[PDB]
């Protein structure tokens, strides 16, 4: 840096676009040594960079993907130069308004410490380090990184402005979707005949809620398979999903069989409407935040049992569909019905068959029922066990990691669904003129040492 | 429970309360064998288990009973003509013996739709039978991080 | 304990019994190592590390 033939550019990118700090970033492995050296470097290169140049600091130097030091860190998971870099305090006096700490006032036991919300909360820019904590970084140490000092309480900011509204949000537009299908149900003409010529205007109005009610259902369905092929406990409990994911089958039956014009779609359509206002008996619970153990355990109740219907209803059509093929003769090609039909009714234990006479072949049907069993015992077994090798080992650990997680995921999708109007009304952090004004955080501290 | 609904069915004026009455009286001194344990001071885990083993299955019975009057009182109203006030109790008692099994039943012909009732009744079984899971995920969740 | 023991185990079990399913000509394909020449050359195996200390 000191020379006197020709001195070294600080501020020099390389072809990658990196400056000096950026590789200081990412030769940080997180260990003990590493660690130690790297926050002296990193103090030593941003004060020297003032010295010689007071007009620029090297932090604002950016990457090809537009990237600070504090950006770079959370994308390779590095922990200790990202703790060094929000627990800046400098007491050079020259590089000191690119400090990052402050001492506000400390009166005695109670100290006040001031974390800047320079990159953490970016209302009008272009990406925050928040939002690479949350959406962008697929490092481990995500669970530990957002376990810093500001980032445990400005969550704790919006969740307390935005949570309690956008839960009551979500439980009118709940109400909204339920009032609209019961004027639905009453107001049905009900002559025996599905469906119905659309030509009466008030009878138009109604038609316009099937549109509000299927459609609903229908993006439920598709985007959970695709959710499981590619449990927000924090509002409503992990076992709702599951329920309304049943009230998102029972619409989707419900609409093809007054296509079919078969006119006992009317017991399975007010039978939905029965648990859509009993599913709202999850919303008294309020909100949660303290994590249990059980939430990730309600995933994969979530996963197999979609699992197991899937492995139920395709078993059923296909062995229907086998017995098709076994008839040779003219068989007929009603006979499909009527295979499934008897079909359904063996694992029941209804009995009342029309085709399958167990008196025929009694030695066949009966071991093909008890392997029947055997079958669905096991795959019964198969939840159990899967519960059973999980709550054991490493839950103590993750159930508290995806739950700290999964909070702060949630609340940035709340964020992400505001227009950029209300985005700065609720906005946490205060002006504090320090220096010779930036958005910092009030932090509040208690210690009785340091005297 | 059965003392209340005792407490009906003689005021209802059908006779057949008298089963009932007597049937908790077979309870109540065999609810007297918790008495022969003395008192407990030591504390196990499973303490904390029965209250939600309790505070559930009491809302699994009224999630129950709700949705069986709930379901009943639907059908009568998809009765447009008239239908009469007697079909209640009789969609309510049609509906309590399908899920035990007794197939007793007075009003629904499986036979009429047999391809909705099927798909009700599997159903059926499915909302019931994650129902049952909540109650073993609930616990599970509770036995293993802070119940030491 | 032993599901950490065991999974290793097997892990370590199984691909030795793929090991043994290929010939003696496919074996020699897709063998690790390296031929180091070293001294006064072996089939050797290179580990990487990363160390702070030892200055």
């Amino acid at each position: 840096t000191e020379n006197a033939h020709k001195k070294a550019d600080i501020r020099r990118q390389d072809s990658r676009g990196n400056t000096v700090l950026h590789a200081l970033v990412a030769i940080a492995d997180n260990t003990r040594e590493n660690t130690k050296f790297v926050t002296k470097v990193y103090d030593l290169l941003v004060i020297k960079c003032v010295k010689l140049y007071p007009d620029s600091s090297l932090e604002a130097i950016f990457n090809n993907d537009s990237m600070s030091p504090l950006m770079m860190a959370a994308k390779l998971g590095k922990i200790g130069i990202f703790q060094h870099i929000i627990r800046l305090e400098i007491k050079d006096e020259e590089a000191r308004h690119l400090s990052r700490k402050f001492r506000d006032w400390a009166y005695g036991p109670v100290y006040s410490s001031l974390y800047d919300l320079s990159m953490l909360d970016t209302c009008g820019e272009e990406v925050s380090v928040l939002e690479i904590l949350v959406y962008n970084s697929k490092v481990e140490n995500r669970h530990e990184m957002l376990a810093v000092e500001p980032i445990n309480e400005l969550l704790r900011d919006k969740w307390q402005k935005f949570g309690a509204v956008s839960f009551y949000i979500s439980v009118v537009s709940y109400l909204i979707a339920m009032i609209i299908f019961t004027l639905i149900a009453y107001y049905r003409p009900m002559d025996g005949t599905p469906p119905y010529p659309y030509r009466t205007t008030m009878d138009y109005m109604r038609l316009a809620g099937e549109i509000v009610t299927l459609l609903t259902g229908v993006v439920f369905f598709i985007t959970n398979i695709k959710d499981l092929f590619m449990v927000n406990s924090l509002f409503i409990d992990g076992s709702f999903q599951l329920l309304y994911f049943i009230y998102s089958v029972l619409v989707i039956i419900t609409a093809v069989l007054y296509l079919v014009g078969i006119e006992s779609y009317l017991a399975v359509m007010v039978f939905a409407l029965v648990l859509g206002w009993m599913n709202a008996l999850y919303f008294t619970r309020g909100l949660k935040l303290t994590g249990t153990y059980s939430i990730m355990l309600q995933k994969i109740l979530f996963k197999d049992l979609f699992r197991f219907l899937l492995v139920y209803l395709l078993f059923m059509i296909g062995y229907a569909s086998a017995l098709v093929s076994l008839l040779n003769p003219c068989r007929d090609s009603s006979t499909f019905s009527k295979f499934l039909l008897d079909l359904f009714k063996l694992t029941i234990g209804m009995g009342d068959l029309e085709m399958i006479n167990s008196a025929k072949y009694p030695a066949v049907f009966i071991i093909l029922l008890v392997t029947y069993i055997i079958l669905t015992f096991v795959l019964l077994l198969n939840m159990l066990i899967a519960l059973m090798g999980e709550t054991v080992g490493q839950v103590s650990k993750e159930s508290k990691q995806i739950w700290k997680l999964q909070w702060a995921t949630t609340i940035l999708d709340i964020e992400r669904s505001f227009p950029v109007c209300m985005r700065k009304a609720f906005r946490s952090g205060e002006m504090v003129t320090v220096g010779k004004r930036r958005w910092c955080f009030r932090v509040d501290e208690v210690n009785w040492s340091h005297w």
